[PDB]
């Protein structure tokens, strides 16, 4: 019998809130990095932008305040914690990766806060834009591929 | 005068260790659970996981020995017994939950052993997920709001 | 008067409880600590008076059959130190032969928290088996 | 601490392939749009057709199966989302504009799905053709002027 | 989804300018190469030369400078790429082409560049020369027939 | 790159034609004006006819139709545009004329469409009569002195 | 538009002229056929020689060189091509002939090159002899009747 | 190639004829100049008259009018131009001379208008009298000597 | 103008 303690808290005083996401039961849905459709062997990179489940857009974070926060965004290395899509049925895996800049290079680190500028009366965008690399080697097998990424707006 | 007996009891024979705890004086201090700053009226649901007071990461716990073990864990109602954070100055609440699953749905029940397996050459990692409700009613109070946990890792 | 209920007549002794740690072995890094279960119904000692003003009745507990709070071994000599603390941060300690304060309405039983706790043994494994001991709780008014 | 769910998904099944591009790095490199040299005031419409960066032609997009699959083309606002070339070291900007057709009249409009066919054994190709308007007012300053259109293949 | 980009381009220093055209919406109409009316079966080589939509003669390109340019020409194969005019209602074709030279030798060869000079104070003249053989084999159906050449002044 | 259009049009219905040509190539052969042979120093008007390059008579255009047409004709001004014929190997000129009636009188102005009438069921002539004036004052260079005036028999 | 090619040419290095002539505008006077005055109807053969316009005697064509020149003399038939001259008013026709010996037998055939030789230091006098049948059958209008033949002294 | 041009005319309106003559051909036979038959060396004066072809006596001529009018009369140097009669074989040549009247003093000049009078209604004649010179020298060859003297009746 | 022939003749024989 090892019992402990574990402090929680809350500092209600004066924060920052995301937009364009949809309370899915209690955990928040920040939307879906939709790849679409494609063939067992694709060559080309398949590219795609995250669409929040609120709007349809990007996720606009805003902050609450006068002056501009300087906040940070994380994203984790999703289910498996090495960002592979894993195929409904069966066992295969296609690996991913998000990046935060329209040209693939600012790569959202695991576990890492990637800072962001926030000023009054605007609201931010987050991009998280997904990016796969061309697999010309062996063809995945058909079905839905999936995973969850959670993305972590903290402070 | 009603003067009655208390057997205390303890077999040293084979037992399991939680890792990850710091002693405060003579109690475990698991972890903190920090939901950081908000302000009085929230629209996303406030979600943060425990930090160990050791590493700073998960509790690991380990069992000691070659079979695998199969130990429970139990999370109390906090200090009020409902699960609310309380104004450190003012009587202000705040209701939270514990889960122990990554989408906020596996909730560990108020004096509840939650089962968890471990093997040998091993620390199984606990994870206590924090989830608050979002509050769009009423503003809380400025301050701290803080609930002391006591997590049960029992047998 | 005032009576303590979750108590069983152990022959002509009151059955208060069990303080069951639990299983552990030799070498134990984090401080062992369970609560009372009374033995009448599993939960805590509830103690209820009988009478309409709130009575301040006091609790008293001793230093176990050795007189230091030790639980030994049943076959060996080897013991184990502990305390019984009152409050759940395990500081306010059941001071040995002290009376610890309590209060008590009518219409209502206050629950007599026995709260364990034992030091992080890492210097000697102690021998394996069962360590027991049969502290004295004494409600005295 | 606002973490959340971002769902990540890829249907693996019969698909459509952009060719002409390269991958650069992690971004696959369609190609330029080069309208030439040119002098501060130009009374005649610039004009340039697409170069893919592999071939040197057109982007020849093929689709990957029997049917007739009907594919959308669609191309952004450009780095400052208003379609205008910035010099690389002042900031003179120059507007420009992409249309479909051969007579600069069916234009692709701002983030729109500009319907496309294609058969199978056979590569269709995107003729995306650059036009700038007449500047017969203001000399633009000396040097060169640079944007990235970001051309959306989706299905 | 297979997002791509497309560099843009333009070089604003010393460039060549070419006159004679007017601006058709947004694409420079340059001229007009009218074969005039004639019958069914024509014995003699129809024979036209362009005329500017600006002026009414010889598209006279300029260039901007001091020093002798060397600008090049190039025409395309009309609208069915084989240089073919179509009736404006039925299907009839006319198999024509443009030369370079007043004695229909030096052929503007589909996507080439004929070169061309150009000195400082001065215009120098597009010749387009257009030419049709004579067809004594089959009448070609009563009605208008047409195409529209792009011409390409490149450097 | 200034990219532009030239729109290529032809009437098919009822025209007229030229007879008396050859196709040299892919340009009609018209005739000759041969002034024949000639001393350095010619005191008298140099004088010839065109002899058709078909029959070596007259040009005869004929109209395909029923109403009589009218249509015009057209002589430019040689390979210089001064109608000055050039020597084969010297820079030597001979300037000449080309005259529509018998007596030299109504020139064939450059560039001009000196008017013609043309019944059904005939041929009608267009004479082209050359003449040189009479020099008397240098030798020009022994040798063969050429020109190749374009004719353009336009409606 | 039937634009074809007319060869100019001209061979300067030995030939041979007319002298006699008088430069009439840009067409070479040779002379006049004046038969006189007559009555309505005569019955003697009207006859009478060409008087050159520039010395009043015979046409004198003189060769430039050292060799014996053989050149031919051809003469037309006359403005409506069947030698007659017309009354200057009236349609009246008077049917002529022109012949080159003094009998009136050697006939100037209409275009044709009667043969003619010719010396070096010497002028050879070209006979135009004409010759007017004897009209004894109806009178013919009072007036001026005229003609104007060509002479076409060609090598 | 010099083309020339000869202006020819005739007065239709009151003229005067010639009686005596016939039409050889297209030439106007007046008449014959018949010395007879002659030694080798004849001593006396050769001398005859013309003898008309038509009547056998003079030349008649007659105006066509109520003036009198001023004729004139001119004859030529014969077949070599300097009246002589030459052998039809041989090229012996015999001098002689033609006068105008009875005494064989006023001699018809070369290529002169010996003056003439002529009245209405009545016919004058033309005395063409022949005289041949006393040759005591050398006997010319036996033969028939011949010449054809043109007699030019002009006004 | 009238222009007509005459020919001359002269028999030189005996």
């Amino acid at each position: 019998a090892v019992t402990g303690q574990v402090d929680v808290k809350l500092n209600i005083s004066t924060g920052c809130t995301v937009g364009g996401s949809q309370t899915e039961g209690n955990m928040n849905k920040f939307g879906t990095l939709n790849f679409g459709k494609t063939s067992g062997t694709w060559n080309n990179v398949l590219t795609a932008e995250v669409a929040s489940a609120a709007t349809g857009g990007n996720i606009s974070v805003t902050c609450d305040g006068t002056d501009p926060v300087d906040f940070t965004v994380a994203i984790d290395g999703g289910e498996r914690t090495d960002r592979t899509l894993k195929n409904t049925a069966s066992a295969d895996v296609v690996a991913y990766n998000v990046y935060r800049d329209a040209a693939r290079t600012n790569l959202y680190v695991v576990n890492q806060p990637q800072q962001f500028t926030t000023v009054s009366g605007q609201a931010t965008a987050v991009p998280i834009f997904g990016a796969i690399a061309p697999n010309t080697g062996t063809p995945k097998a058909q079905g839905d591929y999936k995973d969850t990424l959670l993305v972590t707006v903290n402070f």
